């Protein structure tokens, strides 16, 4: 199958099950939605795992361009269905062969979901201060404490859980732990304000064990670094989606409003805040592809893992989605205003949209982290 | 009692009955919510209304500060309570001795809501092109037609209604109508994004007749017009408040969130972000206090009313809700990102608040519109006269 | 005369030695520029020194009328004759009676400058750290240092160092200092990019001997934080009356410029960012004024200079400043792009209105200094009161 | 020579005649300035022209990179040596065979300028009202009008000027002159604001006389927005070279700024703002990659000429101007105060960076023409 009738299968899920369907994507409604199966019987589930364990193994070119189209639909769907990438991506790089085949070949057989369990509530985004531990009792590891924030924790198949070592305080390991392992609680779905369509979930962990077999190799805040350059591309990408969504609502809207004795899509103001808006569109499709171009190139090299290490953050990951969260926030904000009246009731999708796409600045680093992040590693050294 | 005692009223009216009880006032809840009658109870209902048909006769400048307090806790609840302004206003200054005895006479003793009804569809901000329409039959007159947005009118008392008239070229008149006037019909309640303590909603007329006797004096534009002018100047003051709310959130936030092994209240960049807020409302609270006290002079000369017909929309009323509805937005904005991943949930207010605040720049008016009033109004006639010229 | 006809006098100044004379102005000519003597002559220099000196005594809301009028010609004018309150201000509240008549008699009398002297490079804004000393020997005081940037200096009558006591573990003074003192060194003249009709210097003080008497009576950073009060929110007029120059010149292009075959004002583009520009100006206005009245409402009272210990710094002197500083600039940031080609010229003034109004948030504390003192002072103590 | 190599070459001029010499390039002094002599030693002179004509023939991606590295020294200097692509790119595509031969030819052997004079003070951008007119006499062409502002004029070889034709009020021809000819005057040079080391004129012509094949083939109002790809990427690249300039200049001042017993740039505040110029500059970096990019693609096409009349302007082209210029002009903006007083002085250069800057977003098109144009283009058609 071509990458363009690819597209078009994703374009007709989000004209059938997405678009037109804004109330209960906007609900929160019990998790996880039936969408999400209708996606899975379009075989394009986990579409970037390697071949190696059955997925289709797409690039994350590709990826850019079907989140887009998600996310223009719904960015909480879109969300859900690619942040397992930054789980699978961890896995395959510093995952034993064995612990690849346990949890990575069902994961897509199944095609079901897993998730990342960094974020703690006192450590906030300084990781070397998280609490949650993990401990050998002899063929076993042992988890304890609480995870703030991950998504589709509790219909997932497996997890990934960042943790410290208490044998040795200044190591961290990232330890996959299957979804019905004895000592996981699912305390709490999130009441989210926007991508009501993802489910959200506070964990925790009380004399929870697995195999020992079960830790990644490496220094678990490094591999979660790494894990992370995918994903904060998708953010981006899935931003420039709501953006695109957001002008086209517009343009639907101007069509048929009236001003001056002529359709508002002929009215100046309104034709300077459209191109201001596809400029903007543009630019941000530039860079997330140019940083999905990046992290394919350094994915395809055959020491990718090694690189990787010594890479850490990639910067036109971080870049990207600073990019695009900055930019499709105050597109966003600027089209909230350009409704009337109208636009303030939930007959408009603006107030929706606008809620989801605040999401971008704020998840997996927001742009304070993330600013110093670049500092720090692309401007200082330089 | 002083102001100063009045003021503690309204905010121990915010601390008893809206802060804390935040869930069932963002949740579109039956109208009208009990809280309205609570305050009521504190005698403030309808505080503007003059000390000659019945009321408190409090001024706008203080008005400014009681709105302020309100919106801190709702911007909703303070809206639904200060609105009324802009059609006791034009019923008191354009309405006949006896319409003023019959509607505005009980109006404070009743503890009642007002609405005016202006907007409409097809029309938009170019009222102009309104399509509801007054006919005269006899001494009756005689209205049809739909509006399409008006805040409180299915628990109202009587409306003003903004019409053209069928039997003219081109005349514009505001109309009283009774709340149970045959003919008039609720259409149904809008969904709104923010603000869901207050209730919008769409109104249509199908041979609804009414004295004659009901109709304002005047052109019914040039009297809406008039009328904005005390509740622009309140939605700014709303604004304000809600951004006072947004700062002291930030600051109970930041005095148990740590950044770096401190208090996040000694961050750098945290601290750099409250001054900033700090400095815009100063500012907004001065602008709002400069346009209430031209509106109050302008009120109390003798001849306010011709005056006003003169003067129409105050400068100042205009810019006033531009400035601040645009800068509580802009700290809501701020603000949204500045509590990480907890902030895109329920479990902290600068969600609701954000809604809540997109209110002042879009109602009574947007921007684009009033940009363009402000430069038609006040720029063109100026620039004939300047030392540049 | 009345407050009206005093504007008109400030107005025809302008029209007739300001307006059309850029070219002049900009150029960071010998100074200081003839149009001062000019000013001089109208009898409005000094304006706010109070009667008991000689002065005029307006009030701070009418001085923000007059300085919005002068920068509406040129904001470097309008600095060069208004910062002297700065220094009079301070001198007048905590200097002895002596000290006043020996300074700011002559000072209005003698039509003069005078200056003050604050800032240093190596200490920033952190004035704590000041290197420039002061030492007691008997009677007189001893001054040495390097001063960075201080306003007519070198034309000025006299000047108010900023000092730190080389007697005491941490004690700051502010010292009088006369133009011919020996031991005082005009450095140089900065080529500041905007303002070039001000002129701004750097000086150094080596065995600069004064009287005892000569010091002021206080803290001397508390001193001139009260002394910038009056400047910070003359600094704001500035900005509003280059914003209202610039609003005025985007309307005399509109007029003759043609698009879509009518003229640029009727434009719906430009209608409304000179809607938006003409809101920021009201509010501008309405900040100084609300910020000046608050001033001259503490200036009326008996025991000012003791009240003014307690208040320092003024919260909405610093607002106005700081608001005034950022809209101003964002409506030339704006300008600068309306003209076209020809507005990348210097056959349109809006280039020089640009460099001009950058100052306003630069000087007298940049926005980063400014943001943390609103902060610590206004923010930090009023969150522990709040409903929420 | 590898392509770092030459990037070498250039970073080694700017050193070597830009960088230290302020003074004399905002100066405005009597042009052309000796360095662009000195340039033209570099053997790189209108690298871009195709080797067919004696070029080097590099592509509109290595010239962002070039450009990029030529602005970071001084805009102007990166402006006066890239502009001449507008006019050459027209000249190739649509000239005469001989045409090509007697004007480009000899502008890469002799090292010379040239320009295009499009600009009208009464059209301003509404081009189908340029009043310059060209009318036939015989074998040969008139003109007569004025110009408003062409950039190198005074010391180029030729021009091409946009005029309308006198015997057709409905069409546009792009006519190429020598800059010697009878009845051309340059009426005066422009004082601008910033770029002081670039020299514009206003032009005017008089019984201009040429002959009828100096005339380019097409819809002259069509082949001037064709011939702006190319100059509107490389404006782009010159506002992203002195964003670069302006982050190092805000880090050479933050190493030995002491604030809070410690060097700038360990203050958070100075940090988030460099953070952020950092991302900006990567993103203003892939755009211009991305625009010269699709534009080399298209003229490696061996029917170029045909598909660009088809397309006229690129999408990616005004896009990377837009957002350049605008992102850019907000990075000067910011650090115009992060210096403290000592920035308000020419001490420091961060106020000649905000008026070099300023032109990106004003030249070659202002934002209000360029989002019109985007959204007529590329938002309105696509249903
Ligand atoms: C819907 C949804 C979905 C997910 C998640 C959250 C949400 C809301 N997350 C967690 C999310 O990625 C996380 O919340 C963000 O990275 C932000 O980190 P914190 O909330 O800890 O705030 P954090 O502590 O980083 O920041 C909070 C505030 O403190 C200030 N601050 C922080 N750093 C600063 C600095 N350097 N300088 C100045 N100020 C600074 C700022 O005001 C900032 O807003 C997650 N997690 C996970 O492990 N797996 C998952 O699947 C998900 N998915
Ligand atoms: C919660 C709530 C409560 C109320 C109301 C609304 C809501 C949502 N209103 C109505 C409200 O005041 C009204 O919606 C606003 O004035 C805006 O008018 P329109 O919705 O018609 O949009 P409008 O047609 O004015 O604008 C829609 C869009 O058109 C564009 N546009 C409009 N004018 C333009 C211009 N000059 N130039 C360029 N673009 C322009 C802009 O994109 C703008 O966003 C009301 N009404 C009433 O009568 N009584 C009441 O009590 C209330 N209360
Ligand atoms: C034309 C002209 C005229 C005058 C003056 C200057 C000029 C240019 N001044 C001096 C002027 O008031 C002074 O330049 C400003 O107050 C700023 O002080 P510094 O230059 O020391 O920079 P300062 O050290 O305050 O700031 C420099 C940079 O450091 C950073 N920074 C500083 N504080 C920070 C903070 N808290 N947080 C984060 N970052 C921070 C910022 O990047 C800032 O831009 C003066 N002086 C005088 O005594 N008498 C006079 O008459 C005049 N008049
Ligand atoms: C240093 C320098 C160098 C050069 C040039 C200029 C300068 C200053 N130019 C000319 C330059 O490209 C030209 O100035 C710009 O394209 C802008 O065109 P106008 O100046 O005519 O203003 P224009 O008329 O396009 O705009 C002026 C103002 O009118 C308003 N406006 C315009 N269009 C609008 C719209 N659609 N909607 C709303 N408002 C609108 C805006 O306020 C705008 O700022 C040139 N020319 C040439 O032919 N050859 C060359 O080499 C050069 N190089």
């Amino acid at each position: 199958m071509s990458e363009s009738e690819r597209l078009g299968i994703v374009r007709d899920f989000v004209a059938r099950e997405i678009l037109g369907r804004e109330g209960i994507l906007d609900s929160l409604a019990d998790a996880p939605l039936a969408l999400y199966e209708r996606f899975a019987e379009t075989g394009l589930m986990n579409w970037w795992v390697p071949k190696e364990h059955g997925g289709l193994g797409l690039g994350l070119e590709e990826s850019v361009r079907i989140v887009s189209e998600l996310a223009y639909g719904d960015a909480g769907v879109a969300f859900t269905l690619f942040l397992p990438v930054l789980t699978t991506s961890m896995i395959g790089w510093y995952g034993s062969e064995e612990l690849k085949e346990r949890f990575l070949g069902p994961l897509v057989a199944r095609r079901g979901f897993c998730a990342t369990l960094g974020s703690e509530h006192e450590a906030g985004s300084e990781l070397a201060r998280i609490s949650t531990t993990v401990r050998r009792d002899g063929d076993t590891l042992v988890l304890d404490g609480t995870k703030a924030f991950s998504t589709s924790t509790d219909f997932a198949r497996f997890l990934v859980v960042i943790a410290r070592s208490a044998d040795d305080p200044a190591r961290y390991t990232a330890v996959t732990v299957p979804r019905d392992a004895p000592g996981l609680r699912v305390d709490k779905r999130w009441d989210v304000i926007g991508m009501r369509a993802s489910a959200t979930y506070q964990v925790s962990f009380s004399d929870c064990r697995v195999p020992g077999d079960n830790a990644l190799n490496g220094n678990g805040l490094r591999l979660l670094e790494i894990g992370l350059n995918a994903s904060r591309i998708l953010i981006a990408a899935s931003a420039l989606g709501v953006a695109r969504r957001i002008r086209d609502v517009c343009m639907e809207y101007g069509k048929t409003k009236s001003l001056k004795g002529a359709p508002l899509v002929k009215d100046g103001v309104f034709a300077g805040r459209l191109g201001q808006f596809e400029m903007q569109i543009d630019v941000m499709a530039n860079q997330c592809l140019a940083a999905a171009r990046a992290y394919d190139a350094t994915a395809a090299r055959p020491d990718a893992a090694r690189v990787l290490l010594r890479q850490g953050a990639q910067k036109s990951a971080l870049t990207a989605k600073m990019f695009c969260g900055q930019t499709a926030w105050q597109i966003a904000s600027t089209a909230s205003e350009m409704f009337g009246g109208i636009g303030y009731t939930h007959d408009m999708v603006i107030g929706k949209l606008l809620r989801d796409v605040r999401h971008a600045s704020i998840i997996e680093g927001g742009d304070d982290v993330l600013r110093d992040l670049v500092y720090q590693r692309f401007v200082v050294p330089t």
